[PDB]
């Protein structure tokens, strides 16, 4: 339906110098970096992506892929991605997020973290998450370990390495086969590959209980061949300690089998910002260079 006029942008490898790398892995290496462009007289801290170094033309379509998402994308919420850059191997140019992602953040700080910050996470992503939901965007990998911290007090939504754009009024996405995380997902997903909205929800109400029990694992133990049949047999995850019945009801009504029973994103905003102008109530915590620009300030 409306012609997505968004702007892709290639980058010259000299206008920007990496600094270390940051994560490699299966998929590839991510660097620290600064983008410096022509003479404008910035400095940007960015995240430079490299799908491992093995030049595959299978490698390439799929980090061109994430570049067309996130090229589609613009939020608060949602990670900015800058460019790409045109060299043999391929790279995905965003914004730095120099807190690193939001799975480790919780671990790492547990004694530290209070209702206020688990509170406003769970506002912020819902805000993204209800904007790709506006531009008709499917997630499929919403997971503490794919939001990455911009300040403590910030968090934006990323990794759209599975993520759909919904076609003319396409309900939902059937998928092919291929590996996926089967602890984040909703059922009908697990099931059929369908996927949703509101199994996108679904997967929201993992990520929060991971965020409430400061980072544990869905299922520890459990092998992911029983988690169908365990959910079928109405099993959930358990109510972290912290949490009020209040927080986790909500998690809950995300795990329902009835896919538009589950809360919508707009919901779930409201709810939680309701609890976050008392954090204390729902959550119970014991102890409760020169030019450089941030990309989010950095606009063309
Ligand atoms: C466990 N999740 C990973 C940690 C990581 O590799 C991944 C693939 C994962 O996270 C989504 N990843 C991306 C994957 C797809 C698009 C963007 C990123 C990405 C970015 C950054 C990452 C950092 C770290 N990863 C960063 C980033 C590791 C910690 C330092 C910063 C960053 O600063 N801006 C973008």
């Amino acid at each position: 339906e409306a012609p997505n006029q968004a702007l892709l942008r290639i980058l010259k490898e000299t206008e920007f110098k990496k600094i270390k790398v940051l994560s490699s892995g299966a998929f590839g290496t991510v660097y620290k970096g600064l983008w410096i462009p022509e003479g404008e007289k910035v400095k940007i801290p960015v995240a430079i992506k490299e799908l491992r170094e093995a030049t595959s033309p299978k490698a390439n379509k799929e980090i061109l892929d994430e570049a067309y998402v996130m090229a589609s994308v613009d939020n608060p919420h949602v990670c900015r991605l800058l460019g790409i850059c045109l060299t043999s191997t391929v790279q995905l140019i965003t914004q730095l997020m120099p807190f690193g992602c939001l799975l480790d953040y919780v671990r790492e700080h547990k004694d530290n973290i209070g209702s206020q910050y688990l509170l406003n996470w769970c506002v912020q992503i819902a805000k993204g998450m209800n904007y790709l939901e506006d531009r008709r965007l499917v997630h499929r990998d919403l997971a503490a370990r794919n939001v990455l911290v911009k300040t403590p007090q910030h968090v934006k939504i990323t990794d759209f390495g599975l993520a759909k754009l919904l076609g003319a009024e396409e309900k939902e996405y059937h998928a092919e086969g291929g590996k996926v995380p089967i602890k984040w997902m909703a059922l009908e997903s697990i099931l059929h590959r369908i996927y949703t909205h509101q199994s996108d929800v679904w997967s929201y109400g993992v990520t929060v209980w991971e965020l409430m029990t400061f980072g544990s694992k869905p299922y520890d133990g459990i092998p992911a061949s029983e988690i169908s049949s365990i959910l079928e047999k109405g099993e959930r995850l358990p109510q972290p300690p912290i949490c009020t019945i209040d927080v986790y009801m909500i998690m809950v009504k995300c795990w329902m089998i009835d896919a538009d029973s589950r809360p919508k994103f707009r919901e779930l905003i409201i709810e939680f910002s309701k609890m976050a102008r008392d954090p204390q109530r729902y959550l119970v915590i014991q102890g409760d260079m020169d030019d450089v620009v941030d990309a989010d300030e950095y606009l063309i």
